[PDB]
């Protein structure tokens, strides 16, 4: 249960074995962890304890600007490289991202939408497609529920073998509103 | 949560209003209720408190002989009408029913079996059919899972309206091993 990170102490050895020295703090998580592990990386990297990034990314993009305004990294890189800054509200303009982040989590519909990919796991046919179409659907305030329908096991390989994964896929597309078209992988 | 019975006190008024007098105890339940209500019916009928029947019938037939051996009704009717009795183990022979009671609740298979009746509620097309076939299926020690397949809303009245429900019954009949034939109600 304790978040004991292993690649952290292993990445420092690789940098020392070639002729490099780590200066920043790199991390990746999905839930706010305790403060008992924030000071563990500082002593192993000889950095400041108040500069540890605790990112809890899930599956969108609005889980990043909410962290920079709490730790204190938006003003550290300004005086580190001596660059200009157009101050107005908080270093950079944030009102443009707040109007699209809070408004997104206030809509719901749960409409049956059937999509066709290729396999059942996370493939590469809709990694950047399902993300761009979700932001443009905020004008109608409607949420689309994405499912997983495989077109491979649907022909004679399923109807002749075990008719279990065939008749179930047709139960989520007869009353749907948006039916997509897949592609083609040889034969 | 208190099992307050109403037709009990109302049935006594109907018998007294015509020239009858109740003597036995009639009841119907599904789970062993407490003893706080067994003395409520005895004073309303002026009968014996140790002769109240607490039947907990669910949906079979073996939930009846297990109660007569606990309350005490198998010997009450013998001396009430002065009749003969062939004593051996406990008034009547019980070994014939005890062999089919434990052998029934110790078999399982969970196999997909699709049956077609008429509607979706408890109709009159399989009331006495699903009970007789279950006892004869004990020789193979296999359990048949009964479902509900409606043949009315399946033709053109469903495919044109909401065909999502049409593809629901086909998932349980194509994979099943036994398919029955319904009947015909006019048109």
């Amino acid at each position: 249960g304790e978040p004991k990170t292993k690649p952290t102490q292993s990445s420092v050895r690789e940098l020392r074995g070639c002729g490099l020295s780590p200066d920043l703090i790199v991390c990746r998580s999905e839930k706010p962890i305790g403060l008992e592990v924030k000071e563990k990386i500082s002593n192993f990297c000889h950095v400041g304890p108040d500069q540890v990034i605790c990112i809890h990314d899930l599956n969108s993009i609005y889980h990043v600007p909410l962290l920079m305004e709490q730790n204190g990294v938006i003003e550290y890189l300004n005086e580190r490289l001596q660059l200009n800054i157009d101050m107005s509200k908080r270093t950079k303009c944030l009102q443009q991202w707040r109007d699209l982040a809070r408004r997104t989590e206030t809509v719901r519909r749960e409409v049956c939408i059937a999509v066709v990919g290729k396999y059942t796991k996370f493939t590469d046919s809709y990694a950047s497609v399902v993300k761009a179409l979700q932001h443009a659907a905020l004008a109608v305030n409607r949420k689309l529920e994405l499912v997983f329908i495989e077109s491979c096991l649907l022909e004679e390989e399923t109807l002749h073998s075990e008719p279990s994964k065939y008749h179930k896929e047709w139960q989520k597309l007869c009353d749907s509103h948006g039916i997509l078209v897949p592609g083609g992988f040889g034969s």
